């Protein structure tokens, strides 16, 4: 219907792909475009990394130091740069990971997770614990942005990740302490005002964690607030693959899919 016809328009307009997923409510139907077509999670996985590590650890981990050198940065790692002689917390490597999408810091705190060797495996498998069994982490930064259009490896849909994110935020797969330091980062984050949050009403609160990687691809996930507090969760992907490796993002493309949506949500 017409729903499905403007989001067309929007892969036509943009030459991309587009996933939506908003979840149902007890008074909305669910939107859903491409919802269950595959794509790469980019940068998105690293709010779910941030939960897998403070769901596996006592508050007082997150003060644990962690070492590493300059020959571990092979990624783009605007905090860890700055840190490698001193150290990060794993505090600081969840801030970092949210924050500044850093990916040194995911990477570290992948091998927190799952050792090296173990991390992607283990944080796929914090997803399963929380009723994903689509999703799948294979590789770590940069590579899980690099995969070709149409592997499956390093890939989530916006079904999923949607569900993911509404159990991290607005369900107990946190402990209440837990999902706050979450939720605090995510809406202190430095990547996303273009996008998602481009498409609501300034009156409506939004927190979210973006991905950008090769192929054109450009996600984000959101929760959503409404001025009278209702919840929804928001995410959306694309990719431009037709253009290849180097073809541009477009975040203004996630923030129309946002406004479609902010429309049927009003």
């Amino acid at each position: 219907g017409d729903l499905a016809d403007r989001f067309a328009e929007l892969e036509r307009r943009y030459d991309a792909r587009l996933g939506v997923y908003v979840p149902a409510t007890g008074t909305t139907a669910a939107i859903e475009y491409r919802a269950d077509e595959r794509f790469a999670f980019c940068s998105t996985f690293k709010a779910p990394l941030v939960a897998a590590v403070l769901h596996q650890n006592p508050l007082t981990h997150l003060d644990k130091l962690i070492t590493y050198t300059s020959d571990d940065i092979r990624s783009r790692s605007p905090v860890a740069q700055q840190h490698v002689q001193t150290g990060m917390t794993i505090g600081q490597l969840c801030d970092a990971a949210i924050r500044y999408s850093d990916g040194t810091a995911a990477n570290l705190l992948l091998a927190d997770l799952g050792g090296p060797g173990g991390g992607t495996a283990a944080f796929t498998g914090y997803l399963r614990s929380l009723g994903d069994t689509v999703s799948r982490l294979d590789a770590e930064e940069p590579e899980l942005n690099r995969d070709p259009p149409g592997d499956e490896r390093d890939t989530t849909t916006p079904h999923a990740i949607a569900l993911v994110l509404q159990q991290l935020v607005l369900g107990n797969a946190l402990p209440p302490d837990k999902r706050a330091l979450l939720t605090d980062w995510m809406a202190r984050n430095t990547t996303g005002a273009k996008r998602i949050r481009a498409g609501f009403p300034a009156d409506w609160k939004v927190i979210d964690k973006t991905g950008t990687g090769d192929y054109g691809r450009a996600n984000d996930i959101a929760v959503v607030w409404s001025p009278t507090g209702v919840p929804y969760v928001v995410a959306v992907m694309s990719d431009r693959a037709g253009g290849g490796y180097d073809a541009e993002p477009r975040e203004a493309l996630l923030a129309e899919a946002a406004t479609c949506v902010a429309g049927v949500l009003a």
